[PDB]
Order: C-alpha cells, then structure tokens, then sequence
C-alpha cells in the first residue's frame, strides 16, 4: 500500500519493508501542513512535531 498524501498538495508511495505512514508537522510553528513519511510503529506524539500516523489508504 502507499500514502496518497504528505502535504496539502503532495503524495507518495512506500516499499514493502515499511509499515504505515505519518504526516510530520509542527506545533503552531508554521501553520499545520509540513511533510510526511513512512513508519514502522506509531506509539505517541511529541510537543515539537505533529506525528499524524495512520495505516489507511493514505498510509498503509
């Protein structure tokens, strides 16, 4: 599967060695949208980057 989104106008896929996907943003740093990538596990988030992890069609 792949992630059909990463930013407000971006999209990308992944290999078979990853697991899900997550759009990494900032906490009120810029605005909300920033970037995204693949993932292997999704525990919790942090107070520095918005780790929006998901395994839906927009990720896994």
């Amino acid at each position: 599967r792949k992630c059909n989104k990463l930013v407000p106008l971006f999209y990308k896929t992944c290999p078979a060695g990853k697991n899900l996907c997550y759009k990494m943003f900032m906490v009120s740093n810029l605005t909300v949208p920033v970037k995204r990538g693949c993932i292997d596990v999704c525990p919790k988030n942090s107070a520095l980057v918005k780790y929006v992890c998901c395994n839906t069609d927009r990720c896994n």
